[PDB]
């Protein structure tokens, strides 16, 4: 929905310097912006290429004011104001409008006002959706969930029962919340299924990547705190808790039972062992290989990086063989000595 | 709910205290409250089972002594706790009765009490055994077969000409039959080899969610009885995995790759393909399995975290380990 | 779908000794395969028990056609003609065939010809599906994304708005593309959605798994180029842009702004980070650690595989401890050169 510069200044508190008559479309890189697109510089080193750069107006500090070449927006953090922009200019479509005739709802289901439910979704009985929250197409969700305000599922999203969404979540396609926890008991090397009658309860303004598995705990809970950020393919299983404002990037794998504090980080690809627990402000670097509990802040990392093949051999091997090589330097020293 | 001395009975277990109790669920020992029954493993929790609130707790004959309440005696209380979970089990079925919205072939043969969810899509020739259960939004596609008791939660799909024992159950998001990864190469340009073989999953088998299992190429990926598989797994092409072997989640198989029986591999393993581990191996978690696995044992791999400032310096010596050794041979020869 | 045998070695170009009236129903393996069935041999240890196998045709080299028991198909590359013949005789069903009733379509959707839509799909607004395309059942097609001449989709397959899809592509099912990128900001310790306003493309011939997961662009897009291979379980995370013919094994997860460039080989389960460049012709092997830029073609792997554990658990120790170790060589070195 196009807007008045001026008035996209107001809404951004931010200083016109320009025509503030000039209607923005939406917004755009730098390099693909035309005339009514808005963007944005945050590298001073495209100071001198502002010239080169055809949208019709750009976001900017006050110290790269001088070398503008078009309206500027003059900001402290122009990153922040982006994002603030282009949530004004979203082109993003709602996963739905209104409801379907195709969507398959039990009749003990609690709509709220303004909700959505796209074209062959299937609610289950006694579901309760908030007010605004809209739910894609091919979504199931199960017996009495519940999903807060302003929560959106894209399409191809799975909720199983007796789940809790906060309000104002982002869920995209593929996911699936509530599935059993992997939970056996051994009889004589069979394998005994355990009933996964705990829950899930994601709190509010928590946005889930796509394909991402977070199961149901066993007898009490798994949780997911308020404002965290999950990106896709990730493996949260039964019982798992993860802190407020918590990121974890995609392909992470985490074992049962782990509880992962609040303010951390953790890297995509990384593997975290179970029955155990991860401090407050902990950052994992991709791949991390988190064997033990992890007690203090800051930041660790694992792994041995890539190498040219023929290289790679030589390492793999002598480290396969660093006991050897261990006992050797041991048998030298004490000769010199 | 259950009179606590039918549930001992039933779970052979012994009782000491008040069978009349009612219970009415499971819970764990700090949620439990009055009408529930709970369990104890580890003996750290034996000083305050006094403010354990449930009804009754499942526990060995050296926990006796500590009780705070009704108690059942048995060997392994874990497998009890399975046991008295599926007893008292809650969880609701994928399905009730076929529902107006599913789509189903005219040619499906379908058994006594099946139940299909709705807006679920079963194609031609598919059959579908006794109290067989297919969730809400599944695809089971042409002529695949679903044993008696085996149950799919919603939104899965099982591709053409698969086979699925007897009492299996599979979460949400899995996919059954896609093609495997085969392709020829005509000059720089992949040339798709039609994957035509199946997947043959045995009895008893639960596979979790979002994972994928690949039909072979001409002959079939095989999955065995009583198997568990866990979320976000591949199992590629041909691969055979025995009777009995747990898989936990994020594990990744290539293609012809063969597990024994009553094997473990942990959690974000990677498994090479065309090579066999025996039975009884188990595999630490994120495993880096290059080579066939001919004893049985418990194998492991990975350099483990370290704070980043340790890690820089582990890394960048390990990479230059070449040179040391060069070094350490040099020494010697000096020496 | 049966073919006599002379009209299928013709379809191969390859050279018939046999009787050319044999009908062929199908290819199986050597193990499997009975009577109307053909096969091939690629590895001539095989030739002593070719005897066993009873496919009604063979195909092999002219090396081992003195070894045959049937009727057999002399080309110089086995495994290419098994390629084609298993086309030629493919028993794959399509995801869908017609229109289904059942599925829900917007009415300012446009569809070429010959378009088949499965059950419970539901295509959105403005999408175009060019001539021959196959939607399988439960798909979900978002608002305006088009998908080229020939593609299709098997079932379950989630497409968001938006995104290209070029001719003769294969989606497999559970994939999703076109979801948000993991774009977020920082308010004084808050995070704030960056809406992910680029789109993908996907060129001509591309094939993709089941599970795959291709997220769109932040601004610009997400580009895989033509004639990719993508396996299952793969993630290809914002602004990754992957060259012609590249393959792409299973569980490989890619972060945002990583460029892959043509005719690469990048083995299951590696981990590849972003903001950098990987040149033409690399293959990194499976689990493969890439944290730096790869700008020379070749081969390029990492990890320490498996031990026994107790031997392991020694291994792990030392390594940690390895600054330890380089000190107390350089120590000894100073000693031997007297100084
Ligand atoms: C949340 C944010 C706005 C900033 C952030 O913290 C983050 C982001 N994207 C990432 N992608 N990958 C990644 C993905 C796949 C493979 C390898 C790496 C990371 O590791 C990512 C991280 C993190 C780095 C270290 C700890 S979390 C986006
Ligand atoms: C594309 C092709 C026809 C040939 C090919 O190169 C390839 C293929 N299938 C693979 N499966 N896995 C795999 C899968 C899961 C776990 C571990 C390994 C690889 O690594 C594979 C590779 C590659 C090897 C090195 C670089 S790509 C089939
Ligand atoms: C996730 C993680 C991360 C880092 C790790 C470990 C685990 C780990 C290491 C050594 N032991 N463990 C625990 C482990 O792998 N247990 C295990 C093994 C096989 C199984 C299983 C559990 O669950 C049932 C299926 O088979 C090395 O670092
Ligand atoms: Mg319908
Ligand atoms: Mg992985």
């Amino acid at each position: 929905g196009s807007i008045r510069l001026a008035d996209l200044a107001q809404q951004l508190d931010a200083e016109l310097h320009g025509d503030g008559d000039i209607v923005i479309t939406g917004v755009a890189s730098m390099q693909s912006a035309q005339t009514g697109h808005i963007t944005f510089m945050v590298n001073p080193k495209y100071r001198e290429h502002l010239g080169l750069c055809q949208a019709s107006a750009v976001v900017m500090t006050q110290d790269d004011l001088p070398f503008a070449k078009s309206a500027a927006l003059v900001v402290k953090n122009p990153y922040l104001t982006y994002a603030r922009m282009a949530q004004i200019l979203d082109t993003t479509p709602q996963p739905a409008q209104n409801i379907a005739p195709s969507a398959v709802i039990d009749a003990t289901a609690k709509l709220g006002n303004n909700v959505s439910i796209g074209a062959n979704a299937v609610i289950e009985s006694g579901v309760e959706l908030g007010d605004n929250v809209i739910i894609g197409a091919g979504c199931f969700v199960g017996k009495n969930s519940k999903i807060g305000a302003g929560s959106r599922l894209w399409a191809n999203v799975t909720i199983y029962h007796e789940i809790q969404i906060g309000q104002n979540c982002l869920i995209q396609s593929g996911t699936v919340v509530g599935a059993d926890g992997f939970g056996y008991a051994n009889d004589r090397g069979n394998w005994v299924k355990i009933p996964q009658i705990g829950r899930v309860i994601i709190g509010d303004r928590v946005e889930i990547g796509a394909c991402t598995t977070i199961d149901r705990g066993a007898l009490d809970d798994t949780i997911i705190g308020n404002g965290v950020i999950i990106d896709n393919q990730c493996q949260i299983a039964h019982n798992v808790v993860i802190g407020d404002n918590t990121a974890v990037a995609g392909g992470v794998i985490m074992a049962g039972s782990l509880k992962i504090g609040r303010y951390c980080m953790i890297g995509g690809a990384s593997v975290i062992n179970g029955h155990m627990e991860i401090c407050d402000k902990v950052t994992v670097t991709g791949m991390g290989m988190v064997m033990r509990p992890i007690t203090e802040p800051g930041v660790y990392s694992s792994g041995i990086p890539l190498q040219p093949n023929k290289v790679w051999r030589k390492t793999a091997a002598l480290v396969m063989n660093i006991d050897d090589m261990s006992k050797r330097l041991k048998s030298l020293e004490r000769k010199v000595n």
